[PDB]
C-alpha cells in the first residue's frame, strides 16, 4: 500500500504539569464543540469521542458529569468543561495584560501585533472593550505598542481620521505594504 | 490520499512507578472491555488487540494467563486482570483516604476540590457514604484539607451555613470566582 | 469520516542507550514470531516485515545474517537473533534468581506473586525446575518470599496438605481475598 | 492487523523557543500550498486540514484570520502566514549572509558546500546575485570560506582556473573525488 | 470502523549532529530506492513520497536537485543523493577504519564484536579484504582491539589454534557466555 498521512486526536488533561502533547483548553475545546455539533454520529457515540481525547484530571470531570446525569446531551457535557475550565481573567486583569504587551521579544511588526490581536480577541469575548471600537483600540495599542516607522505611522493615523477602522486582514495588509 | 485523524491507544503496565502516559487501571479496563463486548473483530484479534495495549508486568500477566489455557476467553482474561490490579478498597479504607486526603503545596483549591470529588465517588460506589450527605463531607473536608485564601474560607463557612448546599460544579463556579 | 485507534509497530534496536519508545528483546521477538509463523504473506515479505521493526544494531545484524545466506528462513533469522540478544541465563543463575526473590518495599502480595510467576516461567522453559512440580515450589516461595500473618498461610497450607495444589489463577484469588 | 506505512502531519508553530518536532516555516508552506492547490477536497475541509497542522502562535493567528474573515479562501491564509512568518530579507542582507558564512569546524567540505548553495539559491531568488554568474560566486565563495586542507587548496585553486564553470553537482562530482 | 497498524517512514536528515529517531543514510536509501522502483505510482507521487522522508540539510538537497532540472526522474534524484551522502571509501580507507576499531570505552565485548562485523561486511563489498581470510581476521582484530581478559582470551587463541575458526554466531556465542 502506499503511505498513509495522519492526526492525532488533540489530547486534553487539565493537569498542572502539562505534557508537550497535551493542548491548553480553548484549542481541545474547538474540538470538543466541532464533535458534538457537527459530526453526524448520534450523541450515545459523541459522548465517546469526546472521553477518547482525555486524561487525567479532565477524565474524571467527564466520569463525575456522566455519574450525575446519564442523560445529559455532549452539548451539556461541554457546558460543564466549560464552567469548570473556563479562564478566570477578569476585565481589570485581560484590560492590563492587553495594555501591557509591548514587542519585547524581537518581533516583527506584524508578529507582535498577531500576538497582541490574540489578548485583544479574548478582551472582546469578556465585553471587556466596546465591539465598535475593538479596532480603534487595536490602532492605538498597536501605536503606542510598537516602534513604527514614521510613513507607516502617519499611514494608520490617515485611516484613523478617514474612517475606514481597519479589521486585523486590513491592518495587516496596510502593515504589508509598509514591512515588504 | 488524505489525512485521516486517527487515535491513541491507552496503554497500561501495572507498575507502581508508571511512565507519564500510561493510564490508571479502571480506564484501561474501560478500553479492554469495550474490545472485548463491543468490537465486531474475530476474539483472537480480540486478544491480539488487548495485548497490544500491554507493556511491562501487565503483559507479563497476559502471558501467564494465555500460557496456562489457551482457549480463555477474553471476558475471563480481563477477570485475572480485575482479580490482580483492580483496587482492594473497603468502607473503612476508603472513608479513610479520603478524609486524610489534604490540598498539595502545588493544587490551586478548585484543582484540589475536583481532585477530592473523584474521591467521594469511589466513596459512594463503596456505599462508605450516603449520597444525601456528600454535600456536606465536601464543604468540611474542603475546609479541613485547604487552605481557602480568608475570603474564600469566609463564603464556604457561610455557604455551610446557608441552608442549601452546593452541587460540585456550583462549588467549582464559586471557587473560580475566587481563583480570579 | 471518522477516527479509530492506531496501534504503532515495536520497534527494537538492541542499542545500550535504548530509547523509552524501544522494548525488551522478549517483547520483540514475541511479534518478530507472529510475523515469522502466523502472517500469511510470502517469506521474502515477511524478511520485509521484521526488517521494518529494526533499527540501528539489531538491523545490522539483520543484513549480517542474510548476507552469510539470502535463502535463510526468518526462522533461523530469528535463532540468530535469540543468540545474540536473548539473555544468558544459566540452569544456576535462575533457580537463585528465583529462590532470592521476595515481597519488597510494601509491594501487593497479589503484585508479588505476579512478578515472581515471571521468573517461574523462565525457570521452567530452562527446565531449571521440573515441570510436574511448578505449583510446589511456587506455593513454598510464596510462603517464604511474602510478609504475611492471618489465615492465608493457614488456607494455602491446607491446600498444599490436602492435595489440591493451586494453579497460577486458583493460588492469586486466595491471595485477593486476604489482602483486601 | 496488517501495518499502513504512514507519513507524519509537519507541524508549524511559530514560536521562537521551538520544539525539535516542528519545521522551519518555508517547509510548511510546502504542505499547506500542497492542500490549498492540489487536493480534491471542500474547502471547508481544506481549512481544517491546514489549521490542523498547527499549534500554539501560528494557530492563533488561523483563527484571527477566520474570525475576521469567514468567507477568506485557504489561498488568502497562506499569504496572510507568508506576510507574518515568511523571512523577510533584502539584497544587502543576503549578499552579506552568503559572502560571512565560512566553514564550521564539524562540516566536511561537501557539508559545507551544500549548506552554502542553500544560501546562493537564497539570494538568486532576491535577484541579488545574477544567475549567469551564479557558479563563479559559488567557486570563489568556496575558496574563500572553506578550510580547503593542503591539496585541497591547490586543487581548488586549479578549478578556480578550469576555464567552463561547474553546476553544483558536478561541482559535488569534482568534491567528493577529493573528499578522502 | 478498523483499528490499524502503523510503520513509522524512516526519516533522514544528513545533519552530522542526527536526532534519536534519523537513520544512517544507507538505510534510508534502500527505503528511497523501494520508492523509486517498486512503487506503482507515477515520478510526481514518488518524488513527494521520497520528499515526505527528508528533514534538513537533506530536504534542502532535494528541493536544490528538483530546480536545477524539474524533468529529472527519481532514479537520477537518489544518484544526487548517492553522490553527495553515499560514502565513497577506498581499500586503505577501509582496511584502515576497520583494523583501528577498538572497543568502545564504555563497550561490553559483545556489542563490539557484532559493531565490528558490520565494518567487516563493509570492507568485503570494497574488496578490501578477501572472504577467505575474514574468520581469521574477525579473531585476530577482536583480540587486539578489546579489553579481553580470564579465560575468554585463552579460549579465543585455543579456537585460533583449533583449526576449523568460528563463524560470526559462534564467536558471539562465546563472548556471551563469558559476558554473563
Amino acid at each position: 500500500l502506499l503511505p498513509v498521512k495522519y492526526c492525532k486526536m488533540r489530547i486534553f488533561s487539565g493537569s498542572t504539569a502539562a505534557a508537550p502533547e497535551e493542548e491548553p483548553f480553548e484549542v481541545w475545546l474547538e474540538q470538543a464543540t466541532e464533535i458534538a455539533k457537527e459530526w453526524p454520529i448520534p450523541e450515545a457515540e459523541k459522548k465517546r469521542w469526546v472521553a477518547e481525547s482525555l486524561r487525567g484530571p479532565a477524565l474524571d470531570l467527564m466520569h463525575i458529569v456522566q455519574a450525575d446525569n446519564p442523560s445529559i446531551s455532549v452539548g451539556e457535557c461541554l457546558e460543564a468543561f466549560k464552567q469548570v475550565f473556563g479562564s478566570t481573567e477578569s476585565r481589570r486583569t485581560s484590560q492590563v495584560k492587553y495594555l501591557r504587551t509591548y514587542q519585547q521579544e524581537g518581533e516583527k511588526i506584524s508578529a507582535y501585533v498577531l500576538r497582541l490581536e490574540t489578548l485583544l480577541r479574548r478582551a472582546v469575548e469578556k465585553r471587556a472593550i466596546p465591539r465598535n471600537i475593538a479596532d480603534q483600540v487595536r490602532l492605538e495599542q498597536v501605536m503606542a505598542g510598537a516602534n513604527l516607522g514614521n510613513v507607516l505611522w502617519c499611514r494608520l493615523q490617515e485611516l484613523k481620521d478617514q474612517g475606514p477602522l481597519p479589521t486585523f486582514l486590513q491592518l495587516m495588509k496596510v502593515i504589508r505594504e509598509e514591512e515588504e
